[PDB]
C-alpha cells in the first residue's frame, strides 16, 4: 500500500497513534479484499500492542468495531514489527 488519498486509514492512523503512543507506534498499513477488510498496524514491539495473549488487540478490535461500524469476521487485526529495507538473510 501507499499514501494519498483513502479517508478511513487517516481517521484509523489518527486513532491509533494515540491508542499505542507510548506503545511504539509507526503507522498502520490496510487492505480490502472480496472476503474482509485487514487493518496491520505497523510498531516497533508488536508484544505490546497484542497485550498479555491477545488482550489489547481484542479490544482494540471491538473499538474500531464501534467506531468504523465494521461487520465482524469481515475486520481483521494483525500486528507487524519495524525493519529497516536494506541488509542480507544472512548471505552464509
Amino acid at each position: 500500500g501507499s499514501s494519498g488519498s483513502s479517508g478511513f486509514k487517516a481517521e484509523l492512523n489518527e486513532f491509533l497513534t494515540r491508542e499505542l503512543a507510548e506503545d511504539g507506534y509507526s503507522g498502520v498499513e490496510v487492505r480490502v479484499t472480496p472476503t474482509r477488510t485487514e487493518i496491520i498496524i505497523l510498531a516497533t514491539r508488536t508484544q505490546n500492542v497484542l497485550g498479555e495473549k491477545g488482550r489489547r488487540i481484542r479490544e482494540l478490535t471491538a473499538v474500531v468495531q464501534k467506531r468504523f461500524g465494521f461487520p465482524e469476521g469481515s475486520v481483521e487485526l494483525y500486528a507487524e514489527k519495524v525493519a529497516t529495507r536494506g541488509s542480507g538473510p544472512s548471505s552464509g
